[PDB]
DNA sequence: TTAGGAAAATTTGTTTCATAG
DNA sequence: AACTATGAAACAAATTTTCCT
């Protein structure tokens, strides 16, 4: 259960850029479209993660290893 | 200013994991460490990321013909 | 084994908000 | 100042399938 730090989260908007680069201003506005999430989350929201892993052909379950998970399609991902 | 979609974050949650895939309930968690983290720090947020960016010198502050902006040093997070 | 139930997956159904005509 | 048509997205929910005692 590793917690979340700045650093990492910072990492990971800086890398979600086209280039590998972002203002501190875009950041914010990452971390803004964040926090514009967590709080207008539901009850279910479990519910939702089922749903959008079924539905969407971006996600591909595949049965290898420890047990059954899923895997991304960059490809079909690439077109939404 | 828009959420992110569970889609993206979904996406997000599998690559996190070094190897692009994970179970379900490894995704209920990455959900909730970051559910955790903005009930958190939803403070001043923006202050933290200037804090950061100069502070961890894994992030590096390079010029485009853009402007000014920064970037993450990957060989110079994991350790050293 | 084999149940039996619960967690995962999957499928349908409602409703909203945003675009081009 | 509709109205038409389209489609993403979220949410609820209803069934079926896998997985864990």
């Amino acid at each position: 259960r590793p917690p979340f730090t700045y650093a990492t989260l910072i990492r990971w908007a800086i890398l979600e850029a086209p280039e590998k680069q972002r203002t501190l201003n875009e950041i914010y506005h990452w971390f803004t479209r964040m926090f514009a999430f967590f709080r207008n989350h539901p009850a279910t929201w479990k519910n939702a993660i089922r749903h959008n892993l079924s539905l969407h052909k971006c996600f591909v379950r595949v049965e290898s290893e420890k047990g059954a998970v899923w895997t991304v399609d960059e490809l079909e991902f690439r077109k939404k």
